[PDB]
DNA sequence: GGTACAGTATATACCATAAA
DNA sequence: TTTATGGTATATACTGTACC
């Protein structure tokens, strides 16, 4: 299937990234392990963090 | 093949986008037709303009 | 009701580096 | 010399809309 970043999933992702101390500091694997979401791969998080990083700073 | 945005190709792409009056105004097809580069598809330009747009404004 | 396109989201491939 | 990872570049899929 193709992942959809629903506004909940994204809010999870953000809280995660904040805990990790901002988008720049945060790591894919780190975000992954904090979210603990069934079926979410590292590759899902990696791509999305890449966007999140650019649409921020 | 997989396209590589060599610093020349990119300089072409930019001049194009400028002629078209900035990244926001510019269109994939428009940039395409101004560059007139053998083997360059609209899909190449589309993706790259998407990046150019975010790493600018 | 089918193109052709723009805009956007997501995925995938590349490239370097560290650790073993 | 593999494996795992992060960063990054590029590609591919989705969604709407205008035109015909």
């Amino acid at each position: 299937a193709r992942m959809r970043w629903t506004p909940e999933l994204h809010e999870a992702f953000v809280e995660a990234v904040n805990s990790l101390g901002g988008s720049e500091r945060a790591t894919p694997k780190g975000v992954l392990k904090i979210m603990k979401v069934e079926g979410l791969t590292i590759y899902h998080v990696k791509s999305h963090l890449q966007k999140y990083r650019t649409a921020r700073y």
